[PDB]
C-alpha cells in the first residue's frame, strides 16, 4: 500500500499495468492498456487478490519500488491476436520459435483490465459467464485434426510409413467394433499419407494409428509434450493422452487418438487414464515450433527481463530447449507435406502473398458443430513465426482464415512484409 509496485510492460514498450502516486501519498493500480493481454496481466487487488503477472510475479512487482517487469509479447502481434477472435470464443497464441518467446497470448471473450473488479462482480453473479477464463494457456481442448501433426511426425520418425504410402480412404470404416469417419464422410479413395495429410483424412489417419499402434502413438505425444508438466508462469493444464494399455483395449480409441479426437470414455467406472489427445493452446503451438525448428521445443517464456527502480536489470530471459520432439529430418518432412496442406489442401485461406506459410488445419467434433483449429507457421523454409489458434463452435475453415490475418501482421512487425 505504501511503496510503488513495478510496471508490467510489453517488450515494445506498451505499459500494461503501473501505480500511481495519490493525494494522499498512497499507491494505486493503473492498467492503462484496455484490454491488451488482459488475462496474462492479470490483476492486482487488496480486496480480490491477484491473477496473471500480477500473481506469478508478485514478489519481484511488490518489492523500496518494486521491480518493473518487461514481457515478451508485442503489442501489434498481440492486438492481431485478439482482433481475430474479437466477438468470438477461443485463443491464439504466437511463438517465435528459435527461442519459445510468446510474441501474442490471446483469450476471448475478454475485458479491460482496469474493470477487473467489474468482472469478477459478472462472473459471481453469473456462473455461466466464462470471460475471465484463460483460454490460451489455461484451458483443454480436444485439437481434432490439428494432432495429426504429432501423428505424420511420429509415422516418419519411427518408419511406420512415409509420405509416398498409399491408404484407402472411404468416408467411414468399421475400426474396432465402431465407426471412424472423413469431414462430411467423404470419399477420397486411395490417397498417399501426404495427401490424406492436405485433406486431413481421419479414416486414413485412423487406420495409420492402428499400424503404428499404442505404444508408439503414445511416445510420439509424449516427444512432443503430452503427459508432461510444463512449467509456466500463468496455470496451465497438463495436456493429456491414455495410457497405452488403455488405448491397446479399443482400436477404436486408437484410430480416433490418431485423428485427434480423445473419445475414451471417462464415465465408465475403473478407468485408470484420461481420454487424449486433449491440449492447450500452448501445446499446440509448441507442437508447431517443433516442426519449425528443426524437431526442438524451446521452452515457452513470457517475461523477457525484470528491472530495478535504479534501472539495473536482475533477470534476463535465456532461451533454452525444453524437449526434441523428432529429428531435424522428420521435422523438415513434416515441414514440407504442411506447404502441401496450404498450398493444395485444406488450408489455403492461410496462404499470403510473397511468403510460403505451411500449417495445418483442424476441425474438432462438438454435438452440433465443430471448433475450428489452425497451427501454422512462415516463411515455411526456415520459420521465424509459429501461430495456433482455435475458435470454438467456428464455421468450417474459420482457424485458418483467422490465422492469415495473425501470420501476416507478424511477418509485417518482423519486417518481411
Ligand atoms: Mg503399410
Amino acid at each position: 500500500a505504501r511503496s510503488e509496485r513495478g510496471t508490467i510492460a510489453t517488450y515494445d514498450g506498451v505499459v500494461l499495468a503501473r501505480s500511481v502516486k495519490e493525494e494522499d501519498g498512497t499507491y494505486e493500480r493503473e492498467y492503462p492498456a484496455g484490454d491488451l493481454a488482459s488475462h496474462v496481466v492479470g490483476y492486482s487487488s487488496p480486496q480480490f487478490g491477484n491473477s496473471g503477472i500480477e500473481k506469478a510475479y508478485n514478489d519481484t512487482l511488490k518489492g523500496t519500488a518494486g521491480n518493473d517487469v518487461t514481457l515478451t509479447l508485442n503489442s501489434k502481434i498481440q492486438q492481431a491476436a485478439q482482433d481475430a477472435l474479437a466477438g468470438r470464443k477461443g485463443a491464439c497464441v504466437v511463438m517465435d520459435p528459435d527461442t519459445g518467446a510468446i510474441l501474442a497470448m490471446a483469450s476471448a471473450p475478454t475485458y479491460n483490465a482496469a474493470d477487473f473488479a467489474a468482472v469478477i462482480e459478472q462472473a459471481n453473479a453469473n456462473p455461466d459467464d466464462s470471460t475471465l477464463v484463460d483460454r490460451a494457456a489455461g484451458s483443454l481442448y480436444a485439437p481434432g485434426s490439428t494432432f495429426k501433426i504429432v501423428t505424420l511426425a511420429t509415422a516418419l520418425e519411427d518408419d511406420v510409413a512415409g509420405e509416398d504410402t498409399v491408404f484407402s480412404s472411404p468416408g467411414t470404416m468399421e475400426i474396432g467394433n465402431a465407426t471412424v469417419s472423413n469431414f462430411n464422410k467423404a470419399n477420397y479413395g486411395s490417397l498417399t499419407l501426404a495427401q490424406a495429410t492436405e485433406l486431413s483424412s481421419n479414416t486414413v489417419f485412423g487406420q495409420l494409428g492402428v499400424e503404428m499402434g499404442a505404444d508408439k502413438l503414445v511416445a510420439g505425444a509424449e516427444s512432443f509434450g503430452f503427459n508432461k508438466e510444463i512449467d509456466f508462469p500463468l496455470y496451465t493444464p497438463e495436456s493429456l493422452m491414455p495410457s497405452a494399455e488403455d488405448l491397446q483395449k479399443s482400436p477404436w480409441e486408437l484410430a480416433w487418438a490418431a485423428a485427434g479426437e480423445p473419445v475414451g470414455d471417462t464415465t465408465r467406472p475403473g478407468r485408470e487414464s484420461p481420454a487424449g489427445p486433449q491440449a492447450t493452446v500452448l501445446e499446440m503451438a509448441m507442437v508447431g515450433t517443433a516442426i519449425a525448428n528443426d524437431g526442438v521445443i524451446m521452452q515457452p517464456y513470457l517475461v523477457d527481463s525484470v528491472n530495478n527502480a535504479n534501472g539495473e536489470r536482475s533477470f534476463s530471459a535465456s532461451p533454452t530447449k525444453l524437449m526434441q520432439a523428432v529429428s531435424k529430418t522428420t521435422a523438415g518432412r513434416v515441414r514440407d507435406v504442411l506447404l502441401g496442406v496450404v498450398q493444395n489442401g485444406t488450408g489455403t485461406a492461410a496462404a499470403i502473398p510473397g511468403i510460403d506459410v505451411a500449417g495445418k488445419t483442424g476441425t474438432a467434433e462438438k454435438e452440433n458443430g465443430n471448433d475450428s483449429w489452425f497451427v501454422g507457421m512462415a516463411p515455411a523454409e526456415d520459420p521465424r513465426v509459429v501461430v495456433a489458434i482455435v475458435i470454438e463452435d467456428g464455421e468450417e475453415g474459420v482457424g485458418t482464415a483467422k490465422a492469415q490475418n495473425v501470420l501476416k501482421t507478424a511477418l509485417e512487425v518482423q519486417g518481411l512484409l
